[PDB]
């Protein structure tokens, strides 16, 4: 059992968040983007682009730039596009949002 030496993705913890965020009329208050790791360029990840000025990210107090996003209420957004990401926040319903992160490097 010899775990690999600076290796294992540590950017972000493996132990996943689940943020309850409450969308409204025009949805979310945060944004997102499509990362790929450092070490595979063939895969790519979904990171927390930044949280809108008291937008309901904000708020929550969960969500945080830099984090990646690990779903969106039940909607696996691994490897997914940005395009395909933004869809599905934009497609989810309303109301009480649970979507789960993965502390990343954080500034503050």
């Amino acid at each position: 059992g010899s775990s690999g030496s600076s290796g294992e993705l540590a950017l972000w913890s493996p132990e996943v968040k689940i943020v309850e965020l409450v969308k409204d009329c025009k949805g979310l208050g945060f944004s997102i983007l499509d990362y790929q790791d450092p070490l595979d360029p063939t895969r790519s990840v979904i990171v927390i682009r930044s949280l809108v000025a008291d937008g309901v990210a904000e708020r929550s107090g969960g969500l945080l730039p830099g984090d990646r996003l690990v779903s969106v209420n039940e909607y696996c957004l691994d490897n997914t596009s940005l395009a395909e990401a933004v869809e599905i926040l934009k497609a989810v319903p309303p109301g009480l949002v649970h979507l789960g992160i993965c502390s990343g490097p954080s500034s503050g």
